[PDB]
C-alpha cells in the first residue's frame, strides 16, 4: 500500500500537465483506497494507494464523467487524469474542489427547522434524480449485483476461514448465508446507480446560505440496490427521524424494510471485515471480523 511525497505527487502531474502551475500542496484527507491532495485551494488530487484502488479511481472517474451535469447538487468534475501503468488503472485524478464543510448531525441539528427540512428535501431530490440516471451502458464492472455479491463473498469466506473456525462456527456461517439467500427482499430491488457511501462525510454544508452545496466521493458508486443510499444515513450518522424526513421526500413505499435491510447490513459487516481485512491487509479488522463472528447468531 504505497504512500507519496509532495515531491511525486507534484511530479507526476507535471509529467502531464506542464502548463498547470501547483502553488500549494497539503494532505486534504486519506481514505482506503486514495490519498487526496488539495492543491492551489480549487482542486482535490486522488492518489491510489494500491492497485485495488486505483481500480476504485478508474470507476469514479468514469462514472462522474457521464453522470455530470445531471444531478440538482454539485459534485465533483473531473479536470485532470493520469495514465494506467502495470501497477495502477490510474495514476491520478484530478477533480474540482468543492467548497463547503460535511453536514455532520451535530451540524445538521443545530440548523433552524426550515434549514433541516430543506435539507432533507435536497437529498431525498438529489436521489431521486441520481436513482434515476439511465445505467444502460454501465458495464458489468459497475454492476454490484447484491446475489452475486453475497455468493462471491460466502465462497470467500469459506476458502479464508476454512481452516479458522470450527464445525459448529462454520455451520452458523452457512445458516447466516442461506438465510439471507432465502430472504427475496434482498435481491427484489429495481438496480440503479448509487452512491453507495452516502454519509454525511460525504454531503458537504454552506453555513452561510445554510444548503447544502455539494456531494462527493464517488469511488464506491455501482449499479445497485437503492436502499443503499438510505440505510448508510441511519449507522454513527443521521437520526432515523430526519432520514423518515428524506425517505418521505422521496416517497418511499416500504420504509420497514429499509429497517430490515439496515439490520442485515449491520451484522453483515463482521463478514466485510474478514474480506476487507484479508484483502486490504488490514490485520486488526480480520481478527475482530474472526471474533465477532465466534460470538452470536
Ligand atoms: N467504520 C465502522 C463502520 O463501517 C461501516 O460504515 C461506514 C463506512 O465504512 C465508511 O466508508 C468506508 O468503509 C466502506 C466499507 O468498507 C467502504 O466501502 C468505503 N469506501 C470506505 O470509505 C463510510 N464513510 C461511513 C459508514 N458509516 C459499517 O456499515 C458500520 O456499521 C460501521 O460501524
Ligand atoms: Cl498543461
Amino acid at each position: 500500500m504505497r504512500t507519496y511525497t509532495f515531491d511525486q505527487v507534484e511530479k507526476a502531474i507535471e509529467q502531464l500537465y506542464p502548463d498547470f502551475t501547483i502553488n500549494t500542496i497539503e494532505i486534504s484527507g486519506e481514505g482506503n483506497d486514495c490519498i487526496a491532495y488539495e492543491i492551489n485551494r480549487d482542486f482535490i488530487f486522488k492518489f491510489p494507494k494500491h492497485s485495488r484502488g486505483s481500480t476504485n479511481l478508474f470507476n469514479e472517474v468514469n462514472i462522474l464523467k457521464r453522470i455530470h451535469n445531471k444531478l440538482p447538487l454539485p459534485i465533483p468534475e473531473v479536470v485532470f487524469t493520469g495514465m494506467p501503468s502495470e501497477t495502477y488503472q490510474m495514476s491520478f485524478a484530478g477533480f474540482t474542489k468543492i467548497k463547503g464543510v460535511p453536514l455532520t448531525p451535530l451540524l445538521l441539528n443545530n440548523l433552524p427547522k426550515q434549514s433541516q427540512n430543506q435539507a432533507a428535501k435536497d437529498l431525498a431530490r438529489f436521489l431521486s434524480e441520481l436513482h434515476s440516471i439511465n445505467i444502460s451502458g454501465f458495464k458489468s464492472n459497475l454492476v454490484l449485483d447484491f446475489r452475486e455479491k453475497i455468493n462471491e463473498d460466502n465462497k470467500k469466506i469459506k476458502k479464508l476461514l476454512s481452516r479458522e473456525l470450527k464445525g459448529p462456527q462454520m455451520k452458523k456461517v452457512d445458516d447466516f448465508y442461506r438465510d439471507i439467500l432465502e430472504n427475496e427482499i434482498y435481491f427484489k430491488y429495481y438496480p440503479c446507480l448509487i452512491h453507495n457511501d452516502f454519509s454525511s462525510d460525504h454531503i458537504l454544508f454552506d453555513t452561510e446560505k445554510n444548503t447544502i452545496c455539494g456531494i462527493i466521493d464517488f469511488g464506491d458508486a455501482a449499479i445497485s440496490d437503492p436502499d443503499n443510499d438510505f440505510i448508510s444515513l441511519m449507522e454513527e450518522e443521521y437520526g432515523m427521524e430526519f432520514v423518515s424526513k428524506i425517505l418521505n421526500h422521496y416517497k418511499h413505499k416500504d420504509i420497514p424494510t429499509v429497517l430490515e435491510k439496515y439490520r442485515m447490513k449491520e451484522k453483515y459487516w463482521s463478514f466485510e471485515k474478514i474480506i476487507y481485512g484479508k484483502e486490504y491487509g488490514y490485520m486488526d479488522w480480520y481478527e475482530e471480523g474472526l471474533n465477532e463472528i465466534r460470538s452470536i447468531k
